């Protein structure tokens, strides 16, 4: 009855030791997670950033090629116009031409 | 006189004929004229009209330029937009690369 | 006496129940707090293998523009020779008409 | 008598002088003559020279030309390899973009 009581004071003590050593181990364990948690909400809002640029960044490719295709478009189309006047003018040479050939068909004629 | 009657005679036929064939000679070359006349107003003719093919043909040439000037700038003008979208999107790109630097910062610290 | 014995025995036994709960939560929280540490070290690797990427493949964005752009001056300079070549045929057929000007009064004077 | 001799006289006189009224008409005849030759044999060398000279010029723009579509087509070949590009950008980041958003999942289910 008292070796038991003598050995339950023992145990109490050993047992109100490791509760203390343990709530001290928490708190250290939970600094630290808050900490880790912070740097983690960090980076979810610095990722969702990039994400949103990665976005932009896709659609402005997009629009670059729209205005790639809109420039080939131009170039040739503005070269075909311009051919379509080299062309009247070439047309107009090979009729100079003939009628140069007539007159001299007209001259080599001549005694 | 008798002397004289058939030495005028003699000499008066040989100048009927001189005349004669002087008349022909000029008839030759009244003919050859007259084609020639006819051949340098038909010459006159031809190279006016050639004159007014090339006055054709200058203006032909001076639209062509034109139009030429025209192709110049629609091809310079819509390739000057493109590179202004293919910037946008560059920038784009290089302020990716900082945030990702920003990020890598975050996380380094991480341990 | 015996009184004492129950009410230490009952001490004891809430003491050991608050050490099994307090190892559980160190433990648990242990894991939890490791867990989020490999996500953001994984996270620290992959940032820095896609701002590796953007980097290089921006690479060859700007090379295909260089590229481009020296089509594109060639482009202009053969237009611009051109455009040359052009007024110059302007200037010769000037020339040509003024020529055919000085035939026709030629030809007006021998007629 | 003497008469006659007299009268043969006239014509004679009379003769001699168609003979040098017709050798100058024949004269003047061939000053206009060779005139209008002259200007023809000329204009049928000048219009000849004239057609080499449009020809040698037509195929100086014909070759300008030639050569001006060499270029666009060198510019539209650098072009289509620039689309190829963006085509090839806009599926590299839309693949960088999906990262990023797993990523987030996986900050997310670490809370
Ligand atoms: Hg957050
Ligand atoms: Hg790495």
């Amino acid at each position: 009855a008292e070796q038991r009581n003598r050995d339950l004071q023992a145990d109490n003590q050993r047992l109100k030791y490791e509760v203390e050593a343990l709530k001290e181990k928490l708190e250290h364990q939970y600094a630290q997670s808050y900490k880790q948690v912070s740097v983690l909400e960090d980076d979810l809002s610095q990722t969702r950033a990039i994400k949103e640029q990665l976005h932009k960044y896709v659609r402005e490719l997009e629009q670059a090629n729209d205005d790639l295709e809109r420039a080939k478009r131009a170039t040739i189309v503005s070269l075909e116009d311009f051919e379509q006047r080299l062309n009247q003018a070439i047309e107009r040479n090979a009729f100079l031409e003939s009628e140069l050939d007539e007159k001299e068909s007209l001259l080599v004629s001549v005694q």
